[PDB]
């Protein structure tokens, strides 16, 4: 059994290195360097993709084609839109979306290209069993729509826009690209978030402050997840 | 010698097809249908990304890991910024840049993102052969920075952003993606265009009905590149 385990940052992942505690290998492939070790009975593979959809999409294929994952789990940190999540709180993502996507020139509803879809959905039984487990250890765990796009958002207006034109509860960078290319090549995907910031004029603040922290908490659950594959 | 051909849209690539008239073996990939045939003493894949920054990474990555292609030839169309380029003029990308990346909140340039950069280089050797043909059958081949993004450009505002902000003369958005992850692999990539459209209020119309013509144009010229490989 091959899991993938993927992140944006070098910080989102170092936790997680350390938390399976296993000798990595290092292997540079594309731009990125992927550490493959091996946990119990699964083969891992770990890596940081770096910021955006373009990275992040060449990182998840690339996780794909050349090592055959089966299986990928994404932790990172999240904006938050919405009232009842806070910072350090815990998301699993049910649909992602590209936010910044817009066809409106072709009286397109936006968010939508051609021979694609909106939403994207992620895999059902992970996210079942993530469930299972945040009610295992008492953690509050917020189920919700994930907004993506390559611009750090900041800012009250594109707030309520995301709110009102997707219903989304979180925004962040990597979410909508991983789970895309995973469904296209069929791979169960799963997406977790901790907030960091409220995505508003001083979200940049909040986020150089929760950052690390937030980063832990959502690698400790994803290492929860995995001990139970 | 194996070579990848990529477009964005369906219609961009069937005339491809058609100029290299050889049977197309066709493997069904992430999404992707690749067309793979021989062409003299070289090896061809083909294909359509389909739109946006996430698809065309997407296929590029896969076009490299799966098929490990050699060289990269896109072609597709592109709308216009400045004066000097007009409907079913051929451009060749000597940079690119993702116009719509936005880390500001944390007081970057924009179009940076933190262990990447702001323009992408193409292949210097392709696009000098592309010069070369352009002057051996007196086509004006204009070359320049191409900025891409995942927004369908119309608006005058926007127009006069891309020319001052990275002074680019064509707006598309597959280039930039695809000429990144070709650099990340280390594989030689060229990026040509054909204008459909001015950007402007009008844009949609416009590349409603030059689409079909530029997409040509692009393809003969690519063809004829081939050629002289
Ligand atoms: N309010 C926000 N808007 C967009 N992205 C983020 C993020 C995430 O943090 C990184 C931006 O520095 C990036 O990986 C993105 O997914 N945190 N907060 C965000
Ligand atoms: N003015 C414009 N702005 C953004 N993209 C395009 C395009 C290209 O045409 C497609 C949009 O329908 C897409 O593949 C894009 O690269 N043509 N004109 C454009």
């Amino acid at each position: 059994q091959k899991i993938g385990i993927l992140g944006a940052m070098r910080e989102e992942i170092t936790p997680i290195l350390e938390l399976f505690g296993v000798d990595f290998e290092e292997i540079p492939l594309g731009g990125n360097v992927f550490h493959k070790g091996v946990y119990h009975n699964k083969e891992i593979i770990v890596a940081y993709s770096k910021i955006g959809k373009v990275h992040s999409t060449l990182t998840t294929t690339s996780m794909i084609l050349a090592f055959g994952v089966q299986k990928v789990l994404f932790s990172g940190v999240a904006g938050s839109l919405v009232k009842d999540l806070k910072i350090n709180d815990l998301l699993v993502a049910t649909q992602l979306v590209q936010h910044d996507v817009d066809l409106s020139a072709f009286d397109h509803p936006l968010g939508f290209i051609p021979e694609s879809a909106i939403f994207i959905e992620t895999s059902g039984s992970l996210n079942a069993l993530a469930k299972k487990i945040a009610n295992e250890q008492h953690i509050a765990l917020k189920e919700g729509v994930i907004a993506s796009g390559d611009q750090f958002v900041h800012s009250k207006e594109r707030k309520e826009f995301l709110v009102s034109e997707f219903k989304a509860s979180a925004v962040e960078m990597e979410g909508a690209s991983v789970a895309f290319v995973c469904q296209k090549f069929g791979v169960p995907c799963c997406v977790l978030r901790s907030i960091s910031d409220n995505a508003d004029e001083k979200a940049g603040m909040s986020f150089d402050e929760f950052l690390e922290k937030s980063a832990h908490t959502s690698a400790k659950f994803l290492k929860s997840m995995v001990d139970e594959l």
